[PDB]
């Protein structure tokens, strides 16, 4: 199983200024619960965005996709394409593509599941924003209820699978 997992504003923003432009603890907990013990595949810019105590992401096999063949990434496995990342020498029952926008676009045709957090935060897109992939008619999904975070934002989780 190859899955994508992301959190987006309702406007589709996933990233700004090298980070994520909201604070949603319940989404971090969801992300940890879904990914712990599994492989997490990410683009190099997402690797560089990880906060210090989470670079590498603890308890997960971290795989970083870069064209920089000689790149040192302590705590992660460096590979040269998304296809390499999805062709491990040691297979994993679950592989999660964890971003960013560039890598999601390449991974979506190869994936069978998407786990999406929708965040009701008003962020009109700015020119350098990273944006979420869009799910077309080849995907179908289910939505959780709208919830309110202890930190204030409304949010909800969606689970999509390839038809
Ligand atoms: N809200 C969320 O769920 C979420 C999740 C993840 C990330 N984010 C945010 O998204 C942003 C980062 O996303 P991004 O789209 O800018 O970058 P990204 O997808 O994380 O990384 C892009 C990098 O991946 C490498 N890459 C891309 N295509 C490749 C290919 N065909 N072969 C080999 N390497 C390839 C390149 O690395 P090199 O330049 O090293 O060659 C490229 O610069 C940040 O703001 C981050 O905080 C948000
Ligand atoms: C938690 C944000 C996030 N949320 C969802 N639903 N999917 C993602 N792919 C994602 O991005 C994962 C990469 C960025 O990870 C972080 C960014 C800022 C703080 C903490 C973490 C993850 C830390 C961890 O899991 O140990």
């Amino acid at each position: 199983s190859v899955g994508l997992i992301w959190a987006q504003s309702t406007s589709g923003v996933i990233g700004r200024d090298g980070g994520i432009p909201w604070r949603l603890p319940e989404d971090l907990a969801h992300f940890k619960r879904l990914t712990m013990g599994h492989t997490v595949v990410m683009g190099r810019r997402t690797w560089d965005s990880l906060p210090a105590a989470h670079r590498p992401l603890p308890g997960r096999r971290n795989v970083v996709v870069t064209r920089q063949t000689g790149l040192v990434a302590h705590g992660a496995q460096v590979v040269g394409s998304l296809e390499q990342a999805l062709s491990p020498a040691e297979p994993d029952a679950e592989t999660w593509v964890i971003g960013g926008a560039q890598i999601y676009a390449l991974a979506l045709p190869l994936a069978n599941r998407c786990e999406v957090t929708e965040v009701d935060v008003d962020l009109p897109p700015e020119d350098e924003d990273a944006l979420a992939p869009v799910l077309d008619q080849t995907w179908a999904g289910t939505s959780g209820e709208w919830l309110v975070s202890r930190s204030g934002l409304r949010y909800r989780m969606h689970s999509y699978r390839r038809l």
